């Protein structure tokens, strides 16, 4: 069913709060691809916040940080969280109809719509609640033509490490997921369908994903049009701790467990990531055997060499049309909550239970390694 | 007056105090040409502090976060801080006599004397309560032969980007500074001479260094051998808010203002620190063309090509028998609160005046840029 107005067109940017926005967007830059886009602190009349932004491709992360002592709203949740995700923009038609629809249906709006403006034109904003303490900024340019947006200035530095570092190829998000304590998979999922309209993409069950030891459930949820691709996840039964209860025990409760970044070229990716110094999980060398295998028999023909994936540690599933190429870093802070994923989607717009399988053991590898793979 | 017993042989270390420390020791390693030494953390059995320890020269810095959510002791200081220094570690000999003659002269000893033992051999340590937050860590070796301490391992991870950077050449810490609120000066050097035997090395007042805005105070203490060297400065009066004020504000108290490290081929260090991204204060051309006529009848001679300490913005400062090469970078957290140094020495251990005065004026003119050089 059609939602009857409103459009969620893209994501429109990720903002990180972290403990010190300068380094943050200096280890992005370095190790991710990303280069600086705008900007605003003390420098810029913005006295309370400040915010790098960069942009690699589409993507657009934002990483802010308080600018005095005893910030109540940053501090507390950057003492609870560690670094991480605050909120998901997304890029939309129809604001006004979006959160009317939503505080009607029982969303918490948590910044009624307002309008900013700079020489380049007008921006309508609006905050929503969703799982945690992450947010949603919906966005509407209103013949808007600036490279970011109102009240951000050029960027502080171009540092010129950067242009001599390869290019890591990422063009765009992919997806988003949110991890929620147990029980949450379903009232947190609900809320998208609820309140934004949109529909249930995907899942799966602990009967799909799981290893010896542990499991998860997952539902995804997506906007109309399937621009937006969001799984929700939560611990499922083992004998021993799921990696999703890992993320609420570190994270202090739900929360954006990775950030999924497309791209086209996904060996030069990979390849220039690692040159860069960015670390990946690891997969055991049976699975390519394994994989040339089942290569033999399957309806689709990977064109990227075996042996280069291999290498490079990349994920391979597929269905009868299509296949997925799929990688992990490792968590980029010491806590192990957020990490990154890099995609590459030949003739295939959803999900392989083969690769979350795979993912899913490559991660438990490193829970156990951080001795949180405990017997329930 | 030699002291009876005890010796304080050389700084050991800096302990920082940081939101992520994985990222801080990515930061420090790519901009200012560390490499990793030694890690803590879960993967080692460390659960509620993580550490990344990296080196260059003798240089040794600690970048640690708290592991779990709602860390009181670290969580507190990072939302009064920011990323910053917690701890000034110094190498010694005779630890139990230097903590019983501090806690005779009424030092606040916040640990006790402890030994560690690892297949190296023993450390002793202490922790004494300095200014603001900020303690010092006393470490006596034991016939110790290990690359860094007990308790810690070989690094978390090899990051293959470093070796292809270039040299930094920066070899040791030369003096670390300490900002304190109004009027703390004098009790917080004080500290020193009265606990640890240090003494007096130099002093300035508000009539020596001073733009026609604003000034500072200065007294640097010394150990007896004068091996470990640290200014504690206060705010002093102008027409302007004193950028040590600057500090306290966005410190929330006294704390480490800047860490000098000391390099024997500035020029090359500063390239490098610059090619890898690393920014740094400036200084106007008409310093240049000043120095170059006021050299004509120094009584030293700079063997530095002056057109390359012009084009890096190195500052010059002599005496009768040698000369001070020092920069300053910018801050390295959005907060104006830490920052770093690199200086040379030539036949001069001690401080300039001159140069002093130029690098306050330099940092002045970011103070302004931040909105910061109010009228009091
Ligand atoms: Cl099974
Ligand atoms: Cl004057
Ligand atoms: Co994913
Ligand atoms: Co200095
Ligand atoms: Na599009
Ligand atoms: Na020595």
């Amino acid at each position: 069913a059609k939602p009857e107005r409103g459009r969620f067109l893209h994501f429109h940017s990720v903002t990180f709060w972290v403990g010190n926005a300068k380094q943050a967007a200096s280890f992005y830059c370095s190790k991710m691809g990303f280069e600086p886009l705008a900007y605003r602190g003390l420098e810029t009349g913005s006295r309370e916040v400040v915010s790098h932004v960069i942009k690699q491709g589409k993507i657009v992360f934002v990483l802010s940080s308080a600018l005095n002592p005893w910030n109540k709203e940053m501090g507390d949740h950057l003492v609870k969280h560690g670094d991480g995700v605050k909120d998901i923009a997304f890029e939309v038609e129809d604001c006004d109809y979006i959160v009317q629809k939503a505080r009607e249906r029982g969303a918490k709006i948590m910044r009624e719509p307002w309008v900013e403006q700079d020489k380049f034109g007008k921006v309508k904003f609006a905050v929503l609640q969703t799982y945690g303490d992450t947010t949603h900024t919906l966005v509407e340019k209103m013949n808007y033509i600036g490279q970011f947006l109102p009240g951000y200035e050029a960027p502080a530095f171009m540092d010129p490490l950067l242009p001599k570092l390869p290019k890591c190829s990422l063009e765009m998000i992919d997806h988003i997921v949110g991890n929620q304590p147990d029980q949450e998979m379903v009232s947190a999922s609900e809320w998208y369908l609820k309140n934004l309209q949109f529909h249930r993409f995907w899942s799966v069950d602990d009967t799909q994903v799981h290893t010896e030891y542990s499991s998860l459930r997952s539902i995804v949820v997506a906007n109309y049009e399937e621009s937006i691709k969001m799984p929700i996840n939560e611990p499922a039964p083992g004998k021993k701790k799921s990696q999703i209860q890992e993320y609420v025990d570190y994270n202090g409760g739900a929360g954006v467990q990775h950030i999924a970044l497309k791209t086209e070229d996904i060996i030069t990716a990979i390849r220039h990531l690692r040159e860069r110094g960015l670390e990946f999980l690891s997969v055991p060398s049976t699975y390519y055997k394994q994989l040339r295998e089942k290569l033999k028999t399957a309806k689709i023909k990977v064109k990227e060499n075996i042996d280069a994936l291999e290498e490079l540690k990349i994920l391979v599933d597929y269905d009868e049309k299509g296949y997925l190429l799929q990688i992990f870093t490792k968590p980029v802070q010491d806590r192990p909550t957020l990490f990154l994923e890099v995609i590459q989607r030949h003739n295939h717009q959803g999900f392989g239970a083969g690769n979350f399988n795979s993912l899913f053991k490559a991660f438990e590898e490193e829970q156990n390694l951080r001795g949180n793979l405990t017997n329930m």
